[PDB]
């Protein structure tokens, strides 16, 4: 498990971080828009990877959510967030900027929260 990885998001609410992408208006993909969107303030929720190597393509993320005041949470595969945002392709990272549904994203945040201590 990748030092990047803070906390273990159970799989059942994985699916929901995969489902929130996969619904969502408006998005960044892949670890330089992510983190452009964090620094920016836009990013409502970042998921990111759990097996993206090599591993500094994301490492710094959790440390630029925590300093710019967003969540994140995690999904075991990049190949899995990929095909959620859309892709054809894997991506690392994703942050929803506009959300489908607000109450569910909130919900979510709140859960997400919970898991990080």
């Amino acid at each position: 498990m990748a030092v990047y990885v803070k906390f273990k998001v159970p799989e059942e609410i994985q699916k929901e971080l995969l489902d929130a992408v996969a619904k969502a208006q408006k998005i960044k993909k892949g670890a330089n828009e992510v983190t452009k969107a964090v620094e920016r303030g836009i990013a409502k929720l970042v998921i990111i990877a759990e097996d993206v190597k090599p591993e500094e393509v994301v490492a710094h993320l959790p440390y630029l959510c925590e300093e710019k005041g967003i969540p994140y949470a995690y999904v075991a595969s990049k190949q899995d967030l990929g095909k959620a945002a859309g892709l054809e392709v894997a991506a690392s990272s994703v942050a929803i900027i506009n959300e489908g549904d607000a109450e569910e994203l909130k919900v979510l945040i709140e859960k997400v929260n919970v898991l990080k201590q």
